């Protein structure tokens, strides 16, 4: 059942991952 119950963990990581970069951008001082 509830098949994203892994997908979040997947989201978590890319998301993780590409924050680290958006955040840089969206970092706007």
């Amino acid at each position: 059942k509830h098949l994203l119950q892994t997908v979040l963990h997947i989201i978590q990581v890319v998301i993780s991952y590409f924050l680290m970069l958006i955040f840089m951008t969206y970092n706007k001082k």
